[PDB]
């Protein structure tokens, strides 16, 4: 249907934005890179369903913060939040469970990229 296709395009969009941020990291210089890798992100214990996207939404602020230091990020992140809101909706009440171990921005982006590919595959 067109409802599922709309969802699929939204996920492809979110995945692409995440991948673009990740690719940007390849160009950051050394002093800069080292500092940024010590900024920690919180990871979802389980992220296999759209509702789990709240675990990404709550981490968008810290994401914006680090992206501003390493440089518009305000616009990009806002756009990602819009996609996330569209995908999980605001009707479902789910509370995010985070793992104990925090992670670098690289692992954080990789995990959400995998999440996006995982949902896309089930469609
Ligand atoms: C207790 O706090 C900590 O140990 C660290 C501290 C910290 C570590 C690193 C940084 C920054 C970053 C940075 C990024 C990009 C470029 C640069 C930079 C340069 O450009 C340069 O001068 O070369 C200097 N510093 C930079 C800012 C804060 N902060 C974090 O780990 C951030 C999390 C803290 C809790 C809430 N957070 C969350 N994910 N929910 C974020």
């Amino acid at each position: 249907s067109s409802s599922t296709k709309k969802t699929q395009l939204q996920l492809e969009h979110l995945l692409l934005d995440l991948q673009m941020i990740l690719n940007g990291i390849n160009n950051y210089k050394n002093p800069k890179l080292t500092r940024m890798l010590t900024f920690k992100f919180y990871m979802p214990k389980k992220a296999t369903e759209l509702k789990h996207l709240q675990c990404l939404e709550e981490e968008l602020k810290p994401l914006e913060e680090v992206l501003n230091l390493a440089q518009r990020p305000r616009d990009l992140i806002s756009n990602i939040n819009v996609i996330v809101l569209e995908l999980k909706g605001s009707e479902t009440t789910f509370m995010c469970e985070y793992a104990d171990e925090t992670a670098t921005i690289v692992e954080f982006l990789n995990r959400w990229i995998t999440f996006c590919q995982s949902i896309i595959s089930t469609l």
